[PDB]
């Protein structure tokens, strides 16, 4: 994803996302239809 | 937890829980604050 | 349900709902026909 | 890691992990700081 699209999809910075638990980073990608 | 307490806490049998993705079985355990 | 529609149906966010005891989260879903 | 801790963290069983290439099993450990 572009920076703009990552923001649009997840609503947080890449750094914040990378700090979430691994289960949640699973959940969010599934919730947003990315894999 | 005993099987009966597991049902009371998670709202499903262990066999059903086992058929959830491992990231979801992460989510639910964390939502209940348990193991 | 979307977070938007969840709040419209249950009168609270998923975060708040997740804090209710399971028997009550039973009650509410059964009362709305969404079990 | 115990098998239980492994599958909770990696989101897959040790058996599932073993299916992946050796360089990928490198990536998946190092991504979590677990090598």
């Amino acid at each position: 994803l572009s920076d703009e699209d990552f923001k649009a999809v997840f609503g947080m910075t890449r750094s914040a996302f990378a700090n979430l638990p691994l289960w949640k980073q699973x959940h969010l990608k599934k919730e947003k239809g990315l894999f």
